[PDB]
């Protein structure tokens, strides 16, 4: 069923990463895609979907491809009135079958707006709990108007407040050795993603992003959420 935690051996190590951590950092500082009510108007792969949507704040694109896990995924979207909200990359982002106003892309981010909203039209907020070594040293909650959410936006968001509050990401490094997000909706289920990038000294934005491609939902009134980073080594 649910997804069993983090073996030791198995987590993301910033020691073992030669890259430049800024580039992780670029993907979650004050760093979005967003959209309301829209539609997709076009396709480049089976599993794919393009929406017109503006680059509002910094007008850097006009256009957004989506990539899901598969063809069923993007069938079941592909004619629905949705909402967007999601981290995009501009590295390695591949549009046109021969040729096919800037362009970005992103994986998942979509909803369905109708009857996804609160009645009293207010927003939702959610508890993050954070541990350093074991230790809850700090929990804040960030918002959605969304009853049922990605799990992609609230960690968005959560790891957006960290980068501010406890330098989750510098441009260098980390001062977190490891560190992964864990989600336990209210029927019991567990999932988590690893917050640091794979060993190496190339980050790779297109590929780590590529885990939120499940399009995974979550209820915002009743989801928990913990982050677990720890400086184990220093
Ligand atoms: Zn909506």
């Amino acid at each position: 069923e649910s997804q069993p935690d983090p073996t030791p051996d198995e987590l993301h190590k910033s020691s073992e990463f030669t890259g430049t951590m800024g580039n992780m950092k670029y993907l979650y500082d004050d760093h979005y895609v967003s959209a309301t009510k829209v539609m997709s108007v076009d396709k480049f792969l089976a599993h794919d979907l393009i929406y017109n949507i503006s680059d509002k704040k910094l007008k850097n694109y006009d256009k957004v491809k989506t990539e899901l896990l598969n063809e069923d995924l993007a069938k079941k979207y592909k004619d629905e009135v949705v909402d967007v909200y999601g981290s995009n990359y501009y590295v390695n982002c591949y549009f046109s079958s021969k040729d096919n106003g800037g362009k970005t892309c992103m994986y998942g981010g979509i909803t369905k707006h109708e009857g996804n909203h609160f009645d009293n039209g207010n927003l939702q907020n959610v508890l993050i709990r954070v541990y350093e070594n074991k230790r809850n040293t700090i929990s804040f909650e960030v918002q959605t108007d969304k009853k049922s959410v990605t799990a992609q936006e609230l960690d968005i968001k959560a790891r957006n407040f960290l980068i501010n509050k406890k330098n989750l990401y510098e441009f260098n490094s980390s001062p977190y050795e490891t560190g992964y997000i864990k989600f336990i909706e209210n029927n019991g289920n567990t999932f988590w993603y690893d917050m640091m990038p794979a060993p190496g000294d190339k980050f790779d934005q297109s590929k780590y992003l590529m885990m939120y491609n499940d399009n995974k939902t979550v209820d915002s009134k009743s989801v928990k959420i913990e982050v677990h980073l720890t400086t184990k080594n220093g």
